[PDB]
């Protein structure tokens, strides 16, 4: 119900230091969020291995 994902693309408009390329993020599959920078971000599934922030599609995470 939880998966570890790697940030592979990040929106350049994001604050420097948030969703750095290469870090491991944990995604809660039931509620479809990821925990990062003390916040709960909404994520959506693009493919079985690729995920993006629900609103910011240009920040993409890859299942590890």
């Amino acid at each position: 119900d939880q998966i570890d994902a790697k940030v592979i693309r990040r929106n350049p408009e994001l604050t420097p230091g948030i969703f750095k390329k290469g870090i491991e993020i944990t995604i809660d599959l039931e509620e479809m969020v990821c925990y990062h920078s003390g916040l709960t971000w909404k994520v959506k599934q693009l493919t079985n291995t690729l995920w993006s922030l629900a609103g910011d599609e240009h920040t993409v995470m890859e299942v590890i």
